[PDB]
């Protein structure tokens, strides 16, 4: 009976599914996009606008004959915007003040928004690649991390509030036999969450011959699982009854990955299929002398490319993928926004060079 | 018997302990933050005052009338620091020669002068976020990391030469029994230091009746632990001599988080207790029909903030948040050296326009 | 028989170990250095050029009289490269037209190019940055790193193909007894590679009293190593037939980093020696009373630097180091090249300022 499931033999598959289910209800703070540099920027927009002409200032759709030139047409919101901005009581006056252009001559008005021309040219495209990473990580955010993460885990696209429900955690319910529902990968695929898999990997089933405490000798199996799974839910409380695992603060890729990679190394392949979890005979049934298990069926090394197509490995490595491209765009953005405020301390101190 | 602590049953836990034990006595690198910006701000702060008049030379507290401008409150030391600098044998023709002003005319002397009023403005923040930087993350050092480090494996706060004491690795030495001894996070805390973990997990009672290679066959245990943990040190020795664990060089954050949330995730939660290593019943005795274990004493789910609290875990995110921190702070820093160094070149160029 | 090597006793071992396996036959993407900010200069190289005077553009070795002066040396090819650029086709229209220059007076071409020489100035050493980095990053590459992983794993320098060979996997092909083979960091080492780390850790020897299914019960060993591993690779085929792993795409340091770590800790020292996998007596030959391991002679903690330097640590060492300095270039030069491109815009806007 060494080659039967016994107390423990699931022991250390179950600390890396502890850790993973301990993904469910998180609350992280996710890479910040600096966008600081976007004030900034408008800023200069509105020490330009300040210092134009009457004439240029009447405009503020562009209007009739430039309509359709490209540079009007992009740079129109953004002179509303300044616009707007320069209307509220005393803000005309608090730009031309840190400029040190109040009261200026109009000779050095001119002669300052033309020093401007280089300076702008060069701050647009820090600025527009600053907007462009504001908008390309948008959706990088602690709701939208914890609905895909409580997918995962427990089946439910939520941000908080998720818990153990068969109806969710397996695909469709639990099926027929525990037999099928230990099945994922597969044509009729069913455990397609953490929940799932820490159940097919854990859960004591009745009716004797069970593997009770395959997955620690801590667990308080209280109940059990019913017959087929038909009441895994009170067996699956007391399983997670014994998981304190907490995901590094704040959440990140390489963490991520490296808990997929974690249980890649450990499924193991037999007879055509993968499993996670002890399997001696017939299938992942729950009875000691045949398995406690997930069985990926027909998954080979070749077709290793199915397991992270499986539900909760493809939302745990979505939200890894958005993670590692915001965290690198969270220090680009540190950098552009800094560069972004230097522009506007430079253009207060135009006039000052002009004067002199 | 399989029930009861026997050669082995501790090994998995003892693997994340020993590498969490390999942190002591550590030799490590930190995150370098390049302040090469800061001489080349220096560099053009003295070529802006080599182009000053004799007036405003004469200068080098701000002198009364200026005393409280916020300008020169805010530039007086770094003035004095480019006055001083300059005065250094043949310091100011080398200034002079590097931007191509040498035995200027005192036409060109001032355009040059008044052509970097922009170009000062624009690295005034740039030098002020790295100088910023540089304070911020001045504590992040190896003696620092080493001593927290020390701290943690071993209660010793010191860069190097920690050892095993019980007197230390133990919260006011070992107590009265062995059960007391290895609890943490409960009113009379004792196993607060990796070390003391490891000998609650690890320890052979003498007396009989113990649990010698729990950790592991390797381990040679020559004497024991004497009776209550009495003579700890020698059976510690033995434990620890079998443990060849290195963490990654430069030490990162990311593989400290990792190492705490491993720990974490092998922590087991019964009879409303935590515990790591096995445990039977009745307490983490050391004898094999109860437990080789530390008792996280009321250590629940909702309450598992109480284990970061722990001083050893304290200690070893003390350093990861530290090390998270500067790790970005040195990548931002390279970024804002560089941009410094450039402005130092673009400021020996001016002359060379205006001259043309 | 507790303490002989029963299936599973090398379990744990065997799921790191397929880890590192798993790095052979890699095809992985590697940090991109962003070079983009090159073609930026260039294109300020060129208008710079176009923009110079019928007796400068005559010039395209420097010419007599310069071919010494350290500007006109480092500047040559730069040069050379912009006056190659700009014979194509339309190029120089394109430039000008770019810039806002198309039929400018004499009196703007001059102003324009004297308000370049700052821009130019400040770019220099940017670029130089930029290039400096893609030269010293040019060897991470996925070829490089695939070829440097099947040495580590195979012992096989190539980018693809990689397969167990006993000539190979162990240095020198295997030893007269499987107690020689499975010895590293030795006199006479030879288990060099993760290969022959498997094999020594999880074979199943002939002739009876051996310890099959030590590195897990789903292994099908369908033959055997042999005597004295004669025949190791059919034996080896059915071992990591079980191996399911994949790591982390893209590859980085830290995950590297994070495995050559998890060997280390589970390394242990006995008698002088360091063993990996069950060591119970005599050495590592493959017999149940003996042990299933690799046997690092002499290795202690104080000599813990030699494991760092067997073939396949090296080896991973190596790629991880060069994925560390990559990873960090390649966030620095996003920067870098954004900065120049910037650089060419306000390059392409001076003419704007000097008509007005
Ligand atoms: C800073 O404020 C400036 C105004 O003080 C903005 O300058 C305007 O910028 C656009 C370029 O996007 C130029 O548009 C060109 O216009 C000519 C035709 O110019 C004539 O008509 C306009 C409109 O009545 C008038 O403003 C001019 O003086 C001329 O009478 C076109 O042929 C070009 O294709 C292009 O459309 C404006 O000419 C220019 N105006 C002035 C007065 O400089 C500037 O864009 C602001 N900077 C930023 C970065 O937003
Ligand atoms: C580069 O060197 C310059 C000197 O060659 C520095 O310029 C000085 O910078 C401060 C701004 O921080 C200005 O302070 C203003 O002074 C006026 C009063 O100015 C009169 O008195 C001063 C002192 O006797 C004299 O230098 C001036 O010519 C005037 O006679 C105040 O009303 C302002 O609130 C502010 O305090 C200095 O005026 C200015 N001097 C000159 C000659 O330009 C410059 O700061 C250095 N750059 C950097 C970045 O450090
Ligand atoms: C942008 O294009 C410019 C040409 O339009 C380049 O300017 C040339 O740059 C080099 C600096 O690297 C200067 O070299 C100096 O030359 C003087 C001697 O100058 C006399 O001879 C040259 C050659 O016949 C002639 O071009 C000058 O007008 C003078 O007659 C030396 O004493 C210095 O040590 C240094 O060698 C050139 O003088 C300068 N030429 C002009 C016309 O400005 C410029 O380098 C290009 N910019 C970049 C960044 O590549
Ligand atoms: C587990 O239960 C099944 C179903 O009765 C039985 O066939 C096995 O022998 C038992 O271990
Ligand atoms: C360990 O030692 C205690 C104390 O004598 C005993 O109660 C247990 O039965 C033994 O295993
Ligand atoms: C393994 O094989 C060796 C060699 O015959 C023997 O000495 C051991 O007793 C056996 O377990």
């Amino acid at each position: 009976a060494a080659d039967d499931v016994n107390p423990d033999d699931n022991k250390e598959d179950f600390a890396v599914l502890c850790a993973l289910a301990a993904l469910a209800n998180l609350q992280t703070t996710v890479p910040s996009i600096d966008t600081s540099g976007l004030a900034a920027y408008d800023n200069l927009q509105q020490l330009n606008l300040s210092l134009s002409s009457k004439e240029w200032k009447s405009l503020f759709q562009p209007p009739e004959g430039f309509q359709s030139d490209p540079t009007w047409r992009k740079q129109w919101p953004i002179w509303v915007t300044a616009a707007a901005a320069l209307k509220a009581e005393n803000k005309e006056a608090a730009v031309l003040a840190r400029a040190g252009l109040t009261n200026a001559p109009e000779e050095l008005r001119n002669r300052a928004r033309l020093a401007l021309i280089p300076l702008l040219a060069q701050a647009e495209q820090i600025r527009d690649r600053l907007s462009e990473i504001q908008k390309q990580n948008e959706d990088t955010t602690p709701t939208a991390i914890a609905k895909a993460l409580n997918k995962a885990v427990y089946g439910q696209d939520k941000e908080t509030g998720a818990v153990y429900n068969s109806a969710d955690c397996f695909s469709g319910n639990v099926a027929d036999s525990t037999q099928n529902s230990c099945k994922a990968g597969n044509q009729a695929s069913k455990a397609t969450t953490v929940a799932a898999t820490i159940v097919c990997v854990c859960h004591k089933k009745n009716g004797g011959n069970d593997a009770a405490n395959a997955c620690g000798r801590l667990i308080n199996h209280q109940s059990d699982a019913g017959a087929n799974l038909a009441t895994a839910s009170s067996d699956f409380g007391d399983i997670i009854a014994t998981c304190a695992a907490r995901p590094p603060k704040p959440l990140t890729a390489a963490y991520l990955d490296s808990a997929l990679a974690a249980v890649s190394a450990r499924i193991r392949f037999k007879n055509g299929n993968g499993y996670l979890g002890k399997f001696k005979a017939t299938g992942c049934t729950g009875s000691a002398s045949e398995g406690l298990c997930v069985e990926y069926t027909a998954l080979t090394a070749a077709t290793m490319q199915n397991f992270y197509k499986i539900p909760w490995v493809k939302e745990i490595s979505n939200v890894a993928e958005a993670l590692k491209r915001t965290e690198k765009d969270a220090a680009e953005s540190t950098l552009l926004s800094t560069w972004l405020k230097a522009s506007e301390n430079q253009g207060n101190s135009v006039a000052q060079k002009l004067i002199k």
